[PDB]
């Protein structure tokens, strides 16, 4: 049930099939957390209706954009509209016309995940992030059992809220180091290559938050997979749970995992944490 904007005629349409329009006079902008393509990520509250006021964070598309830039960044409310799920970021609703242009998303206290675990490098038992990414499996089982296919999944593009319930995010708008190769190369993605990006973000999660293959330039990245270079396990990181990694990261798509079977052997692993060696 994954109806594509870009098949639709153009948001304005799409965006309002699937993003509720609210009205900006109940979006109150406390913060900037963040520089985004288009503007300013800020966190605030929003006021529904016989319900206790949310935290939203509110993605802003800056004063003076040109109708392309408006439709390219309301693309974003258009694909996430149409995901209900613990593990995929929940819209709140839009404003497209008439108001300062907005993106109104659930606050996630804890921010996005790399630079969240950068902070509290160290500090979370194997079994936990084990569990951090078993909800970005579940997400991306949704996300992909739905037609969906994320093309730009990492680390920095999952949020984590103040549970470390992490979210699968960033859905806009219809690289090479969280690529596969048949991506790269091929422009073939596909729910095959999600699982590949699945895998870095696996490494970054395990790493606390490092940069996949460090100072190594894209196209050293590229020479090295081909030959059968693989990230290794890091730190404290379990054979199973890197071997999990290697399975991901196959040159056969068709070889690599389904997030249906990633999401059982994380879960396998939380409940008897040894089998991450065995």
């Amino acid at each position: 049930t994954y109806i594509d904007p870009e098949t639709y005629e153009d948001p304005n349409r799409a965006v309002h099939q699937f993003a509720k329009e609210l009205d900006a006079s109940c979006i109150k902008i406390e913060r900037v957390i963040g520089a985004g393509e288009f503007g300013e990520v800020c966190s605030g509250r929003l006021k529904l209706p016989g319900k206790r006021d949310v935290a939203v964070a509110i993605k802003t598309l800056k004063v003076g954009y040109t109708e392309k830039q408006r439709r390219d960044f309301l693309c974003e409310a258009s694909i996430m509209g149409q995901f209900d799920h613990p593990n995929v970021v929940h819209l709140e609703g839009v404003v497209t016309r008439g108001k300062p242009v907005m993106i109104v998303i659930e606050f996630m206290e804890n921010g996005a995940l790399d630079a969240f675990l950068r902070k509290h490098d160290g500090q979370f038992t194997v079994i936990q992030l084990v569990g951090m990414l078993r909800g970005i499996a579940a997400g991306m089982r949704y996300l992909a059992h739905m037609g969906y296919v994320h093309r730009d999944l990492a680390a920095r593009n999952i949020l984590v809220n103040s549970n470390l319930v992490c979210k699968v995010s960033d859905f806009g708008l219809s690289p090479v180091r969280w690529t596969a190769p048949e991506a790269i190369q091929y422009r073939k993605f596909t729910s095959a290559s999600d699982v590949w990006s699945y895998g870095i973000v696996m490494w970054e999660v395990m790493s606390y938050g490092e940069r996949p293959y460090w100072d190594m330039s894209n196209q050293d990245v590229i020479k090295a997979i081909e030959e059968g270079y693989r990230l290794p396990a890091p730190m404290d990181c379990p054979a199973g749970l890197h071997q999990l990694m290697l399975d991901c990261w196959q040159k056969e798509r068709a070889e690599r995992p389904k997030f249906e079977q990633i999401v059982g052997i994380l879960d396998k692993m939380i409940r008897n944490p040894n089998s991450a060696h065995h």
